[PDB]
């Protein structure tokens, strides 16, 4: 069950996201996961976030769905809190080092890479999403990402800064 | 959570499945669910299994994946006894009538479905799987779907047809 | 000429429909006649459309475009009468067994599965057609199936439920 | 019916070949009529054709395929005798200038296009079929061409050559 | 460095365009070359060019981007004055005869061709360009063409016809 | 020309690369630089490179192609030397902080880094690559990654750890 094995890692490039969403490419974990990365980076900056939250929300970004592997990637609105209490014991079996990683987190690297998470996905669906359905899940996503932010711990700056550039970001995607 | 609209259950077409595996392309649950009445038909016609087994097995066939409208399509490795039982209620929910046909289901009817429902994916996986990994889950599957077979409850004229079937198809596949 | 296996019939997941539009990816048979199964199941359904005629229709749905495995799939305009004429008789030859079908329809199954037929291909480029050809077939389909609707056998009261969800049903695809 | 327009006229490239046949991808009209308007150019001339039949293959080569613009792309099995005499009075009516240039042709240049033609589409599908019965189409392509080139008009010398070259090419391809 | 072989020439189908941009597929340069010269065929004559001058536009149109089979195809913004110098040297190199075809050219088949490869590339996006970028770098393309257009030195009633059938045209695509 | 913007920065994955080769999908770069880093960071860690190597490598491995979202990716048997120079500058205005990453990089890292990023290309083909070209640009890529490696200065132990790993990982790809 535990993922040891480079070869095994880098099919990463072999797992689908979007499982029940009409796309125009099955997207892959590995671009979504630089993706991520880059908003972190680029985002947390922006913020001007301790460069040690940067860091370490950057750090799990790499990494965060590599047990995706052996599970695939489940639909968000699937992910009940049973269902995750299930994966999360599954997916500490699958990749220890991630579960480690996720546990050590500070809650302001945590916020700072669920909404990179989600916004990578709306910008993702802005091009590559295919009708009603993709359309309503884009901006269901926006919605849970607003939500999620507003209800952090992040400085109300923070929130600003994150959100201008969100929008930013998307009017040019 | 439960699906009640034609305009969900025609999505179907947009869940997509081998999440974890390199393909061709994204095969849908529509053509997996056509693919998998087609062989209950054919082979259990093939097997001379009674008509009211067949038809069972090939009403079966074009609905059993619908909660994957919700849920996506999870691999078959991923899919142990814990979370099948959790998957179960979840999925009951969703198509409680794919739930009842479940549950009337005679087993010879229930053997040929999933046997034809493993073949189908051996048979895709022939033409459109890619790579090393992809390689060996076909194998895989194969040596499973043999498995289940031989220590099911259909006659061995009945299996032993089946695989005369299976083998002649994915020689010419 | 004459299809007679099973690895033949398979091949439905091979042909692909929309051959002269511009799609965002290759439908196939398989998925559509699924598809269109569905729409038999449900509207006849909807439509309070007898037990008998609905079974017919939905029998008729599953097999009705296997000739394709050998002719492939024409464009709707392409097909005159005169090419029509030609073509029966080769498809007669191709799948016996789905023109014994044909021949046996009733009209309201067939006025039934003729509206799903050309339902389903308006719904499928309202997702996945691209460009101002495949937007004007869309449309073209459309009024074509409002069209043989309106001069149908079927009933003013199934005609309406058909096209009450129909409408439903594409605004939310 | 008639194709008189620009705007049809570049939908050559929505035409999709290899309707019956599993491949990589769906190619086109427009890449297929280049590469043979390419074959024609290099390999009449390796043959040392005269100039005026290479230039005719050339010129029909890019335009042949023009009528599936409207009629769609169908099966060379598909295409009995009968059918074809039905279909070359539509493509006439599709493209007068086409049929006026096919009616014009040099035996030797339509030997040299056909055998292009074909050759194309066996060196498409060694690099892009996929399956048991892509393969089978390729290898049957490959006779049929051979079997029409022996029978043909064009000298041994000349017959040679084209073979020289398809089989360099295809080790290549 | 120089191609030579006709399985080189084959991979046009194998260049893919649009390196930079996102597209629904990869168009490659074989279809791209083919609708070109479709172009300067058609709007050649509909300008009332001389026919000799529509002649080496196609020509031209058919063989322009071969040397992209080693080169790869590169993005317009980057093609700076600098590096077209040094492309120029490299690409006479890898194809002479495509190089003498150009330094042969009459300026008014030059600019009906460039204006073509231009109204090609913006055609294509029309149909297959996905997100803001795209969109942006399908009106950049429609603006450079016109800016060229009008400063070439083709008679202005041509300049018009030109823009006239580019204008239908797009509007039908 | 410089790129500063995070909408610029997620164009990372609608830049292809393979521009000359074909493939059963158009990778683009993030997905092939996420892969990049998941060499360094695990094959620097087997061969026992020192912590701070492996870092920097892993650095420049998620932002080294970075430029090309402006550049476009360009074959390597294209980038002569010569091609080299000048893009050095084009790239270094457009991305400055790779570049300086770049000058800054141990020349073990470096090692490490073009191992990886030469190897992630050879096993991408192994499972993507079609036909007879993408073979033997699969094959020359594994010579030229060994002939590197092999006279670099990494020490001949973590040259062995690395072609270990190679092999044992491209066995299961
Ligand atoms: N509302 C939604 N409906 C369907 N799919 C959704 C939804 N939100 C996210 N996703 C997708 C994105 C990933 O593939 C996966 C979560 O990482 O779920
Ligand atoms: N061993 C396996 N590894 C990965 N994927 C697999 C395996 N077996 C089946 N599948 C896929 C097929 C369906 O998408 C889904 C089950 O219906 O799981
Ligand atoms: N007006 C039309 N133009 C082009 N294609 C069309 C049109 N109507 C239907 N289709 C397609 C759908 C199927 O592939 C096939 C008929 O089943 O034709
Ligand atoms: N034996 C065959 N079976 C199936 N498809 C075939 C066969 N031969 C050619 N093709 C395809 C190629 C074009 O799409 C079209 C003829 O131009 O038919
Ligand atoms: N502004 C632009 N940005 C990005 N890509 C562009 C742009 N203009 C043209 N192209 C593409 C089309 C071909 O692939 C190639 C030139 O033949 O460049
Ligand atoms: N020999 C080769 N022929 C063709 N393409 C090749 C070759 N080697 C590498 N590539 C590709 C991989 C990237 O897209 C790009 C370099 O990063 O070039
Ligand atoms: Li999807
Ligand atoms: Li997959
Ligand atoms: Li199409
Ligand atoms: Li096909
Ligand atoms: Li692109
Ligand atoms: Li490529
Ligand atoms: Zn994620
Ligand atoms: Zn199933
Ligand atoms: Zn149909
Ligand atoms: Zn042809
Ligand atoms: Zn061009
Ligand atoms: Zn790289």
């Amino acid at each position: 069950l535990q993922i040891t094995e480079t070869y095994e890692r880098l099919r990463a490039s072999h797992i689908s996201r979007w499982g029940i969403v009409q796309t125009t490419y099955p997207q892959n974990i590995a671009e979504h996961m630089w993706r991520v990365w880059l908003l972190c980076r680029d985002w947390g900056a922006a913020a001007g976030m301790p460069q040690h939250t940067v860091r370490q929300a950057c750090e799990f970004a790499l990494v965060h769905d590599l047990a995706e592997i052996r599970t695939g990637d489940a639909p968000t609105p699937h992910k009940t809190p049973e269902l995750k209490e299930l994966l999360a014991g599954i997916e500490a079996q699958i990749v220890p080092e991630v579960a480690e990683l996720e546990a050590t987190m500070a809650p302001e690297a945590r916020e700072l890479w669920k909404f990179c998470d989600t916004a990578e996905a709306v910008l993702f669906l802005k091009v590559n999403g295919l009708g009603a359905h993709a359309y309503d899940v884009q901006h269901l996503l926006m919605e849970q990402m607003k939500r999620r932010l507003m209800d952090s711990v992040l400085d109300v700056e923070v929130q600003d800064e994150l959100m201008f550039q969100f929008e930013r970001t998307i009017k040019k995607t």
